[PDB]
């Protein structure tokens, strides 16, 4: 029933040692027994502990012991509130669910988370890639496409010699390989290359990896609601009366196509109701999708936001 | 004119009895007569009351008894607020709508709110579910198809005579019943019974049902919304001028179909306006829906940002 | 250079009468004139002015006094900060741009802001008025549906011989008038009237009348970016060659309807650039179409939000 | 080993000097030294220091000295600490990163950051110009058409002999100087000239501005979103199969086309997919878009959303 007091960087808590032993393990329990005199700072005629901290954040420690629970304030940040759970002993992974996110946002994104001479051949080779397609070059291919080939090829063993035996690279520059040896499918992929450089697409690689439970949770929802619009979308056109000589919708698979252009609100229009029960299926199918699409690209939208927020304030300081 | 002293965890907070006497059936109201000095702690020579709690939120709770109104602190949480408002006698209903909202949000959205020889047999039971339609396989029915019903439905049995003698069952599991006897367009919602196990889809069939109000007004948009621009074209597009052969609008019902494409930036091209009056109709159409949508969508998207924000912090802790 | 002691609500606050002088006609500054001491509540034996308020917001007020601005806390809400200002005498027109908004926000929300024998003859109005426009009951009009038209005119006097000497009324009723003296047109808006008593409309009501500059905002931009992309899509689609019969933008006028479909992402389909140069166009078009949109609508759409939560958690309460 | 006080507006602190001299170029490393009784305020009977300032946010910057670091609080704006870092002497970029950019906000957004008798043919002169590609008055030119110009242009001197010998002039009024002598392209741009004094298009400007980098962002990423999917489309279409007759892809730059008005959720129709491996690319460009899209949009109108928040809590207040 006695009653001890903390004077934390000035400010003086007042409790119980009943309250301190409620957590034996932890820096605030040893001062509860009959000799924490000899063992911290203590102030022999005023009677109390000096502890030199943030005054302020100390009564959301001692809440821990007072009542039963560890929550995080919301006047500091994560950071300063961890350094305080780490000085006084506490297991940052009492705290409650209310606060868990708010509390560890910072640190779930910090998680560790020539060039012109190779540049212009890389434009060089996407372009001429691009135009041996086009029908204006194949009278049936045409010459000076192999001629600029030769030289991109030429010039990719200058920055190739210098990376295997004189030691992105095995997965990306094998075409290198292969052009004497999909073929050119993969020649886009140099880009990839010169573009690492860049904060932004950076962060976006860091996004794409942290949100991959979100990423399934968008395939599956998307799934669902294609498969049941499309088997909806035929039935309900199937009213409007041999065959099916009168709606586009003839099976149930070539109805996935329907519902997906449907439910991300692009709309094509080579496919699209025709009867009354189609069109109020139609109807539903549209907002579903706007909905089903809606929820959970925020949470992937936010990641981007925070992590782009810090790469960029870090470019900014010195 | 009396003056009271309570030492809470520390913190002394001062005022007149006058004061505390404002809200007699709580705990400070007892208190204010003259004998709490044998039914508290009372420290007889600091004359003063000690309470072991919180001395951050006790003015919040304070300022009831001092101005006239009860507000929630922004830098705790919910769950500590209304856990020393239960502390202190507070009926947790006095809490001023402006701080009503953000002090229950953890509350509203906490609410408490064989496997692979089963899947394997569902997807089999739905792709031939799909492949009948297609006009592939009716030269008019096949046969494989049909005997990979007949193994479906002979494993089906296996995991259902194992449920009402051996005790979305009923209402799921009736196809069963009845295809020796909507004859299969129930066969697909089996794919629910195995992703009830996904944390995603019980948070977004939570959300469903904490947002059956925010459907009811965006439904109540559309429709109103819907009606008012059907009647508003077929009149614009009447005056382009026995009948009228020169517009896809040739009555008000054929419209509402036109209004719900375009209010959801759809817009197959099936039906469009065709005279400058139905051009500025449409224009406004556009617009107004996408503002009609765009209002109460982010309240339904909020709830599952939380909801779902709660339910993976709790799959991280132990 | 004298200091002077402020023990609000227990917190004792120290600072000079140099600071107290500095605003000169609120509550304050009358305690640094020697006779105070007989005007407040002074104890003689710590030489100090006790005032019963809340100790927590007193810092920021003093502040004021102390720096030269007034701020706004961010662990208040805006009424409670609001009643502290007004017992001190502070005007609430002084608080920093930075700090007003975040303030207001509360208050520039709060600013006050037989059915069934009625809605069936409303519906069935309604219905009557949208199928005699259909080419099914008009061989040159029918006959049931202006004896629908009779019945429910004959109860339309039921609930409007209620109104004007036994007394949306005026403006609302006139086909009453008009029906056997625009002339149905008008006959919609009834329904209205028996949705006036929603609660999710009268929010829509009140937000569509607190945003009005964000609608002149979104008007003029989009009118600014239909005429500019209209006028480029003209001269984009010139370069690819007496008339133009090739292209479907043939003036600058028809190029409106494209840019304002296409500054939507609704994309009909009916006009689309064929030139290259036209499909740069139209790719900037697009883009720069989304983001003017996106620009004001979310200020539009954060006031729907703020009334809605407000006009709930009203209805939640008792 | 020894401690001093610090009594900031009545708030006693208490540290050691040891915690003092950890950063050595501050105000509150001037009082560590035996000395600084003779050059502050000292109370030599309390032993104690001074500082008229507020008591709340201090802990924060005594938080430096304790522990290495320096946060920010949540519970004042940025001016204001600003305001207090600036007082005791401490450099303003110490803010760790978790706390910058919610410190910088407010000055990132604050950077300072006869009309009649011109309007009116301002508007005459953009609607002469529409109205002369029109082929209604095309028989090939008009001559009413020729004298409105001719009025609005000896309009335009009295507005533009007042302005550069009786002195967006140069680069918007050269029209004027080549109609006697592009030629009206730019006839349009004077719309800016009479809507430079509304707000919302000075904000606009403002946040174009200050948001050069996202813009760099959402084209690259756009860029690089349209040339994988247009090298995707081709090749998935071909599989569909002397030349390619069956598929709107007919080579891989007219698919860029198709790239961007798919990830848009634009969907004209021109071009759509039509055999099953083009289906499922399209499903994929239509999410990759919207995704690609959706990320740095938000960081571009927050932007806004701040700025015009700003310039409108400026037009309010006296
Ligand atoms: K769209
Ligand atoms: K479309
Ligand atoms: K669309
Ligand atoms: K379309």
């Amino acid at each position: 029933s006695e009653r001890i007091v903390i004077n934390v960087g000035g400010t003086r808590h007042q409790t119980y040692r009943s309250t301190l032993r409620t957590l034996p393990g932890t820096r605030l329990a040893w001062l509860a027994e009959p000799d924490a005199h000899s063992h911290f700072d203590y102030d022999p005629r005023a009677d109390e502990f000096f502890f030199d901290r943030h005054p302020g954040v100390f009564a959301h420690i001692l809440n821990y012991y007072r009542t039963g629970k560890l929550h995080c304030p919301a006047d500091v940040c994560g950071p300063l509130y961890e350094e305080e759970l780490a000085f006084w002993g506490i297991d940052e992974t009492d705290v409650e669910p209310c606060c868990w996110m708010t509390y560890r946002q910072h640190r779930d994104a910090e998680e560790a988370l020539v060039a012109f001479a190779s540049l212009f051949f890389i434009l060089v080779s996407i372009t001429t890639f691009c135009l041996e397609t086009h029908e204006r070059f194949n009278p049936e291919t045409e010459a000076f496409l192999t001629y600029i080939e030769g030289v991109c090829v030429v010039w990719f063993t200058f920055e190739f010699l210098m990376r295997v035996i004189f030691c992105i690279d095995f997965v990306a520059i094998l075409p290198f390989y292969l052009e004497v040896g999909v073929v050119r499918f993969v020649r886009i992929l140099r880009i990839f290359k010169l573009t690492r450089h860049f904060v932004g697409l950076r962060v976006l690689g860091h996004t794409l990896r942290a949100s991959t439970n979100e990423f399934l949770l968008l395939i599956i929802f998307l799934a669902l609601g294609v498969l049941i619009f499309a088997t909806m979308i035929y039935y309900a056109e199937r009213i409007g009366a041999s065959a099916s000589e009168h709606t586009h919708f003839k099976n149930i698979p070539i109805g996935f196509w329907w519902a997906v252009v449907t439910m991300t609100t692009l709309g094509y229009g080579d496919m699209y109701p025709q009867t009354w029960s189609g069109m109020l299926v139609g109807a539903l199918c549209a907002l579903a999708g706007v909905l089903t699409i809606a929820m959970p690209v925020p949470v992937i939208v936010n990641n981007f936001g925070m992590y782009y927020s810090l790469a960029m304030a870090k470019q900014k300081l010195p």
